Parts: structure tokens; C-alpha cells; sequence
């Protein structure tokens, strides 16, 4: 989909590591094969926010913040805004604190040109309490909203048939399949790899 | 209550300034009011983690973390002990997320010799659709984990009495009152005014 982001061989590296030298040097492993990494807070808390400028210019790559922000409107602009300023491509935040607090991170985004991802659900097993109950009216809300792109799980197969038909053909949705999903989040399997690129092409090969 | 923290006053400072000059000048300001601050990611992301023990040194004052930490249970554990190791003394998370993810960052809090605070609920608009609805079951889901640390809105008072009741009377819990929460965090109204000290006294004076 053209309006959408193009994400390289439709695979994201979850650079899940929390040290600067081990994440630069294994995104480097594997760097020829993905053009998409996401990182978390784990990271950016431990090295600083600045590394997130690092690894655009040192890969080329975008950027996604996978940071699930859950506050009230006005603090999850800042974190936006703040998160954008250190030139992540895009966010990821949580639907479950509601349609205004989704809405913040939208403004902050359209102002910048940047990107929400809206997380439409979890896989952990206590994401059964809560989530799994209010994953479809998430999904209607970010619809609801105009939002473009949805995080979804992939531990069931049959739940990303159900977002699809939520968020129409069009909507980008990425999954950590390729039916429904758009790409798929690659984490452990890459960056624990004793052979990062080994794993990666190796998945790039059934894509 | 001897096992949950002693908050000088009942009064947090919810420190929601950006940067770094303001948010150490105006906490300097009211200094002598509060020994307990709270920070959240806007200060955090902007300025750098090390802010934190930067607080501590300065101010002497007890750090929570208001990260809403709201992940998987490995990831939980990972943002706990990076804000414990940056000297935090508690953190605030959901319980949106369930249990294990909870419980993540308890285990990391035990291990440390920090606090978790449990978020129950939120009084901004959009917390009706999905986080009122869940906030008793969250409150009770925290009581029987052995959560001790609390955090719930003010907006609606007679939903302070229902947390309280869902907690126990010995559990610490904070509202943005003092009937039912052990202490009130302001922000706005205190680092955000012509005089922030005479805001932070003048609240101290209403507490008695």
C-alpha cells in the first residue's frame, strides 16, 4: 500500500538488547537484510535517548518507538513530542486508556510527520485479565480515529484474521502471519543468534 | 503505618516540568515542603535517566518513577531494574496488562529493596472506556499479589472510599482526599505559579 510504509523484506528487527555496544553491533550483523528496527524502553532508559538518532544514521534505518504509552492526553504528548524530537519514525502506544489519550499522539504525530502504532493487544498470558476482552474495541477505535497502523499478535493466527476485517485491507499492520500482517517482528531469534545474519537471511528466504 | 513509606507533609510534588533548569529550580523553590517527588518520562526522555540521582543528591528526596510501566513481564523487569539501578525508589505501573506483568515487577522490586505502585485507575476522559470498568478487579487483582502501594484518582471521592475498602486500611495509597489516601501529589499548582513556595505552604497549611 502505497500511503503506508514500505518496511524492507516485510521483517523488523525487535532490537531487544540493553546495552549500546552489543544492540550497534548485532543490528550491525544483520543490517543488509532489515531497514525497520524497533526498540523499547530498556534500551533508550539505560543508554539514552540519543542512541535513537544513532541508529538512523549509522544503518539508515527507521525507527519505531515501541514505547506503549498509557498516560493522560497531555502527558502522552510530551512523551510524543519528546520521543519524535529524537527522531523515532514512530511510536507505539496503548488503546486501553481510551479515544483522547489515543487522539494526543495522533496530533503530536500529523504536527511532526511521524507515526502511531496503535497496540491492539498482547500475547503474555495475563493479557488474557483485561486485554484479550477489549482487543476488538480497541481495533473499532483506532478505526474510529483514522489511525493506519495497528500492533496485533501473531500467537493466534485466527485473532489476525479478526483484526483484519476490523481494520480493513489497507491499514499496515505489523505482528511478532504474512496473510494478514504486512511484516513480521523479529527479536531473540536474530539478535541471540550466534549467527545473527544466519537467522536472518534464513527467515528473509521463506518470506 | 510503619511499613510503607513516610511521606513528609502527605504532600507530593508531581515534578512535570521538561527541563532540566525549571524542574531543579522550582523543586528548589518548594524544597523544604516535600521530601517526595514524583517523575515521569517527558523529564526522564528529555533530560536523561541520571536525572534522577541528580533529585536524590540535591534534594534528598525519595524518586517515584510515574513510567506506567504497562509491558510483557520480561520486558516489565528490564524497565524496572533500569529505573531501580538509576536509584528510583519506587515506580508506578498498570495493571491493564495482568498479572505476570505485575508481578515482573514486583519480583525486581523485592530483589532491590524498591516499590511498586499499582495504578488502579485514571480520572481523564477516555479512562471510561475500558480502565473504569476494570478498576476494582485491578485493585483486587494487586491486594492478592501482596501489593502495598496504591495509586488512584481524587476526582471522585466516593471512588476513594471504594479502593480503600478493596486495599485494606493498611496499604499506602495516593490521589491527586487525605480521609482515605495517605498523601496527595500536586503538580501544576505548585510548579506553576508566580510563587511556587507560597502554593506548596499554603497547601501544607489546609493539610492542618
Amino acid at each position: 500500500r502505497v500511503d503506508v510504509m514500505d518496511v524492507m523484506n516485510r521483517l523488523i528487527l525487535a532490537m531487544d538488547l540493553m546495552n549500546r555496544d552489543d544492540a550497534l553491533r548485532v543490528t550491525g550483523e544483520v543490517r543488509e537484510y532489515i531497514d525497520t528496527v524497533k526498540i523499547g524502553y530498556p534500551l533508550v532508559l539505560s543508554e539514552g535517548m540519543d542512541i535513537i538518532a544513532e541508529f538512523r544514521k549509522r544503518f539508515g534505518c527507521r525507527i519505531i518507538a515501541d514505547f506503549k504509552v498509557a498516560d493522560i492526553p497531555e502527558t502522552n504528548e510530551k512523551i510524543c513530542r519528546a520521543t519524535f524530537k529524537a527522531g523515532a519514525d514512530a511510536i507505539i502506544v496503548h488503546g486501553f486508556p481510551g479515544a483522547d489519550s489515543v487522539r494526543a499522539c495522533l496530533n503530536v504525530a500529523e504536527e511532526m510527520g511521524r507515526e502511531v502504532f496503535l497496540l491492539t493487544e498482547m500475547s503474555h498470558p495475563g493479557a488474557e485479565m483485561f486485554i484479550q476482552g477489549a482487543a476488538d474495541e480497541i481495533a473499532r477505535m483506532g478505526v474510529d480515529l483514522g489511525v493506519k497502523n495497528y500492533v496485533g499478535p501473531s500467537t493466534r493466527p485466527e485473532r489476525l484474521s479478526r483484526l483484519r476485517e476490523i481494520i480493513g485491507q489497507d491499514s499496515f499492520l505489523i505482528s511478532p502471519t504474512l496473510r494478514f500482517a504486512d511484516a513480521i517482528i523479529v527479536g531473540r531469534s536474530i539478535y541471540l543468534a550466534d549467527n545473527p545474519a544466519a537467522a536472518a537471511a534464513g527467515i528473509i528466504e521463506s518470506i
